[PDB]
């Protein structure tokens, strides 16, 4: 019956709370109690904080005032304000120290994930300081995760006047018994038990939550450790850049920062990075995630030759020149990765560091062919499949779906091996028609991916595997070189294709070189173990890129 | 008969040259003159410096070679090098210090626009040095002004061998006697001369530009001050974000560094900005140069209200929000002006700095309806003209060019008096049809211009004006404030709609506003006087809002 479920901001969703920096203040400095806590109620409903909280003053214009009221409260109480006495000061210091209550977030998350509409409603205030960025960065981490922000400050009214719960429930478009509504402070709720909304005082979040999960039917303490937040395509900044005359790229840019440039695999998206793109936004980064040439929106001309790693790599500088970025971290997947490891090598100036996911760099073998190095390793041999334009498209087009569905697959839940690949005929030939559905994920998932490979299909992805033997002359190019910027390689335990052991000689072409090793992980390393991903990946950006 | 023009860059397009750093730092550290040009060039062919501008090894990989090599000159030479002696550090200043040659930039620049290929060979390294950034940088900025750019390390050749020569014939696809080529170092210069190009030894600069100029036939010294640098639309990163269902706006975005929102006004386009935006990006900003809603690839719904100001900057707040942008500074002219000065009113926590062109900030008068403030003022007679929906649309829609070409004109080229449009019946009716071109735009920004509104026409546009009652209604909420965060006016002498005068009230609202003024400059401010606009800008940038 519940439908809705309504959050305050300070003391609620972000702790400690800015009226506890009034009391601990006055406890700190051994000032009468509550005698901040009277100057900032100083008049009440015409009181300079109620006018901020309408949206009348800003912030900066208040703190004057508020310093009148602490010099009146304290002459009546006759006692004196110490030296350097600042609310100013004071009031930096508490809202720089207020972050997002997680528990409180995650149980948000969760009703909203069941079906609840989900309001954060605030007495707030039109924040002009030298420091607001502060504040505005915990709203925007804040306001993406709820169906409605209300800011008292915005709408002109304030908790607890009667007609900002009924602007509450207008704006829910529901009625005030499918509502629950958690405060800390209890007159705050009194309007909305008397329009019978279910409502929460919160004192310590796991009661309010104990309390919330009786009333709600729904579990929210002690549930398992949720995925980070995705991308949903459509709230994404789509950006293309023209890099030559036939091609244009494509790339979902999120955040500000060091920019930092993902590319994908084969056959993926930019949205395979869609677990890590609002992480290391969040994280201080400006994330570009590219259709690497060849797929979705990118570009996909047909020449085998357009998707040479020499090419490819040019390409990837020019998208630099026309968005006038003179470096970027590169961070690569599978194919993704053998590309940024090329343009560490031959393009250092614009690359602020490296990492590859799977991907190790491995020198090509100057006595070797290329296609003799393939033919010596038996999980490789899908590769001489891939080479026969025609063949490996018709396949891979011919069920999208099932596609998809047979290649996303964790450790666990293989349909099939890479085993004797061309001897069978197929990728596909000794796997199911209608696959069932990976752990890892969901329906919609799936169907995102069918649709951009309706675009282009399999050639152009296909391609970037049909150019042994002009990477193989490109890279002896590069032969006498070590990679000497700050490099990261991520190992996948289980990555069958990838497998970890390929990595071990790295340290002699690049001494530096960090890792990081993630357990019980597929081939599809950020869609497999994003949490463990995105925890690696800012922890190394944040010591060698930033 | 001469066609193409190639440049080296070091002493030539920068200046002062590395080699330049060998014998300075030999005199400063008082060492056999010539010994770090002995080791520098030690084993020539096969030397650890050849195998360098290759790209066989990278700048890190030579430093300790280098070393080497002046430890073994110094031993033979019977002398010491002194404590602390370092090449890292040496070549580090030596990079740092040598900037771009502005005059030769500015030659290049005019024989390329009369019609020359022209092209920078260099021979170079590979450079993956902590500080390597700073090379990117200055290459960046160059290469953008040039049809090729060649690089010893990319290519694998190097001057003076004589197939580097034929390469880039082969890349100007010219002959030999089609091209001047200029270097500082005459053995390089040797085998142009034999191929039988015009060759240039690059001593001091301005004899080269005057042997240049005999012998292309085109002025290049003391020609006047050149336009900035504008953008070619198809070379810009477009971007695009949907803020709500029915509305996505685009952009067109430069540059890395603290993000620069600009917002151009009525009837004008992001290519207003045109000028702007690669200055701004040079100068270390991220720009985002809007197309407002109603105007090009922006979404421009048909309703009013879809234009009033409060809907139109709760838009870019969620713009904002969906680029995962905290901030951004707020740059408007005109209409732009006006939101971005309300931007700084109702969301102060999401702007860095705000600046207006032309437009004041003027609080509402709530004693006096918004129509009558505008009867008031015989220069915005046009407003009411454009009140009645389908009128005004009429008159722009019906011939684009001439629209364009009787707006955007200079202070002394005016051909349209604001002057009792109502009564006359329209904007255009006693001004020509087929008006001269302004000395302010070529005839193909015109038709960008025209390009763009067969789009939408100016339904979206004339909506702006048709929100009177609700902006001001609006406007009456902040009547209580001031703007406290970083704030600037710039005033156009000429503008005979916003006169410089209508902002003399400004600090009242704007104790700490900050202030240019251009001269002799009309209502089109940047692209009148583009230079003015962007001194002043980026002066206030890097004072206020870094
Ligand atoms: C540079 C590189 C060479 C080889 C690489 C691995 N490609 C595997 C893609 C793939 C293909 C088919 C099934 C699963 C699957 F994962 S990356
Ligand atoms: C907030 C604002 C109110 C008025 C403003 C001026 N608009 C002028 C546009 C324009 C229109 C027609 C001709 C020239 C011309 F420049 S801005
Ligand atoms: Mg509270
Ligand atoms: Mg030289």
């Amino acid at each position: 019956t519940l439908r809705a479920a309504v959050f305050d901001l300070d003391g609620v969703l972000a702790l400690p709370a800015v009226f506890g920096v009034l009391g601990r203040t006055e406890e700190a400095l051994a000032l009468p109690r509550g005698l901040l806590n009277d100057a900032f109620q100083k008049g009440g409903p015409e009181g300079a904080t109620t006018r901020l909280m309408k949206g009348e003053i800003t912030l900066s214009q208040w703190i004057p005032l508020m310093e009148e009221n602490c010099r009146k409260c304290s002459e009546t109480a006759k006692v004196c304000l110490p030296k350097n006495f600042s609310i100013k000061e004071i009031f930096d210091k508490a809202i720089s120290a207020r972050k997002i209550n997680r528990p409180m977030l995650q149980a948000a998350l969760m009703l909203r994930k069941k079906g609840f509409t989900t309001a954060i409603l605030t007495n707030t205030w039109l924040d002009d300081r030298a420091e607001r960025d502060g504040l505005a960065q915990l709203m925007c981490e804040l306001k993406m995760h709820f169906d409605f922000l209300i800011e008292s400050c915005q709408v002109g009214m304030v908790k607890p006047e009667p007609q900002i719960y009924k602007f509450l429930l207008d704006t829910l478009k529901a009625s005030p018994s499918e509502v629950v509504f958690l405060d800390d402070i209890g007159a705050n709720l009194k309007p909305a038990r008397d329009l019978g909304m279910v409502t929460i005082l919160v004192q310590d979040t796991d009661t309010a939550l104990k309390e919330l999960e009786k009333v709600t039917g729904i579990q929210l303490l002690n549930t398992p450790a949720p995925l980070p937040t995705s991308c949903n395509p459509s709230d994404m900044s789509h950006g293309y850049v023209t890099v030559k005359p036939r091609v244009r790229l494509h790339f979902v840019e999120l955040g500000s920062g060091p920019a930092v440039c993902l590319c994908h695999g084969f056959p993926e998206s930019w949205y395979s990075w869609r677990y890590q793109i609002p992480a290391l936004a969040q994280a201080g980064y400006r994330v570009l995630a590219m259709d690497m040439k060849g797929y979705g929106e990118s570009s996909a001309p047909p020449e085998i030759e357009e998707y040479c790693m020499e090419v490819l790599c040019k390409e990837m500088v020019t998208f630099l020149d026309k968005l006038g970025l003179s470096q970027a971290v590169f961070i690569g997947h599978d194919w993704g990765g053998m590309l940024v490891w090329y343009m560490a090598l031959f393009y250092p100036e614009r690359v602020r560091a490296v990492a590859s996911l799977n991907t190790p760099f491995i020198p090509a073998n100057p006595n070797m062919s290329p296609l003799e190095s393939i033919k010596a390793n038996p999980v490789f041999d899908y590769q001489l499949y891939f080479q026969e334009p025609g063949v490996a498209e018709a396949e891979l087009e011919q069920n999208l779906s099932r596609t998809f569905k047979s290649l996303f697959r964790a450790s666990d839940e293989s349909v099939l091996s890479m085993h004797k690949v061309c001897e069978a005929g197929g990728l596909f030939v000794n796997s199911p028609e209608e696959p069932s559905l990976s752990r890892m994920v969901t329906e919609e998932e799936i169907q995102f991916y069918v649709q951009q490979f309706k675009k282009s299909g399999f050639r152009g992805p296909l391609n970037w595997y049909r150019n042994m033997e002009r990477n193989w002359k490109w890279a002896c190019k590069s032969l006498g070189r070590k990679i000497l910027i700050p490099a990261l390689m991520v190992t996948a335990e289980k990555d069958f294709v990838l497998v970890p052991q390929m990595s071990q000689h790295m340290e002699d072409w690049i001494p530096h070189l960090k890792r990081g090793h993630i357990e019980d992980c597929g081939h599809w390393t950020q869609m497999d173990k994003p949490t463990e991903v995105n925890q690696i990946l800012i922890k190394w950006l944040d010591s060698d890129a930033r």
